């Protein structure tokens, strides 16, 4: 804990459309981040599905908006990232958020 959030909200991106082996879990990631800064993410491989984490709600919210509009693509697999209805949050029960200052993207100002 003590980690992500950054703001007092938080939201969770679902990403489907996802091949088991052909994506990694920085694709996953590096997609979301562009339009939205993400602090963890949760993999469910068995249900082919992924959970991107946002640091803000507006992150979240401004990168799914544009990619509903302009999903991103791996491999020729058309993603669609969009906002999860079941999860608010991605509450990481794993030690996390070490050494890696995912503060690399707008909105941060000042690693922290």
């Amino acid at each position: 804990g003590a980690m992500a959030q950054r703001k007092g909200a938080g939201r969770v991106v679902h990403i489907c459309n996802l091949p088991e082996g052909s994506c990694t879990e920085n694709d996953v990631i590096n997609l979301g981040l562009p339009f939205g800064k993400v602090t963890n993410y949760i993999l469910m491989k068995s249900t082919n599905q992924a959970f991107l984490e946002m640091a803000y709600t507006e992150a979240a919210q401004a990168m799914v908006q544009y990619y509903q509009e302009k999903p991103a693509i791996i491999n020729g697999e058309k993603l669609l990232i969009r906002m999860s209805t079941r999860y608010k949050e991605l509450q990481l029960k794993k030690p996390g958020k070490n050494v890696a200052a995912i503060i690399q993207d707008i909105h941060s100002q000042r690693e922290r």
